[PDB]
């Protein structure tokens, strides 16, 4: 799986760890080994949401399976409560995209996982 | 919504009030509630479009709904118009890519649209 | 189509010649005139792939069509070899996405492919 937030909150106010963390949650949210678990986060953005530049996120995260209506709600919950925490931009001001991936359209090690 | 705009064009080039304008005329152009419309603009990358590196963007737009044939073609004339106008874009060197989102797909505010 | 390459590897690494050999080989492999290719490369990124900060790149290939099991594994196979050459990137350390983009769903020019 594959989690991208992008932010305007500074660089400076991601603390050291974040990505770790991140790596090690959704390993256990999604069920797969850490192994597979990619993270990236875009500070300093320049973006609004509804028309303010207070602090905000646009996120996504892929996955081959393990995205569905009731799945995506506890990765919201927790995806939400990790940038609330951490980064201190509130859960109405974080937008996510899921995707379900199929296993033929995604690259990996000079092949797919078809 | 969520728009996204990634373009080589320096961001001192990017004018005072452009994720506003943006985020009013999608409003328009969608339908959708403004508060709900979240912008994303990129300025300084590194991109080349038909193997140049004249200004050029490649965009995004992620909607519930309001995705289509004619819905996309209205879309494409407003934000190429605003590239153009405000950025100094070309509109045959824009992509911008619609996704109809399922609202199970779209996190916010510790859940989903669902 | 539209290939874009996001990476931990700092920028000064990044090749000269990189985009336009990406654009050239990406109209070979797709069959596509360069006319119609965008290539967009987004060094020195926070990211992590399997928790470690080993160079990595989370990427994707949006294209109408010419997207598919036999397809994409080819062009895995070309954009792992040119990370791995130019960036030194493991393949192993990299996900790329593939998107099948329909005519009515891609913007250029003021309106859509449709
Ligand atoms: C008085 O208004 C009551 C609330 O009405 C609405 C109407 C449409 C809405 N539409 C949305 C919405 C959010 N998106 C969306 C946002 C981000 C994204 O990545 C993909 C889709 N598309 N539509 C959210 C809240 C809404 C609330």
């Amino acid at each position: 799986p594959m989690f991208i937030v992008n932010t305007n909150v500074p660089r400076a106010s991601v603390p050291d760890g974040f990505l770790s963390e991140l790596t090690q949650q959704l390993a256990q949210a999604t069920g797969k080994p850490p192994q597979y678990i990619a993270v990236h986060v875009v500070p300093d953005q320049l973006m609004a949401f509804g028309g303010s530049s207070e602090p905000c996120a646009l996120c996504s995260l892929h996955s081959i399976g393990k995205i569905g209506g009731a799945q995506n709600r506890s990765y919201s919950k927790l995806l939400c409560g990790l940038l609330a925490e951490r980064l201190r931009i509130s859960p109405d001001r974080v937008y996510i995209n899921y995707y379900d991936m199929n296993a033929a359209n995604v690259g990996w090690n000079n092949s797919t996982f078809a």
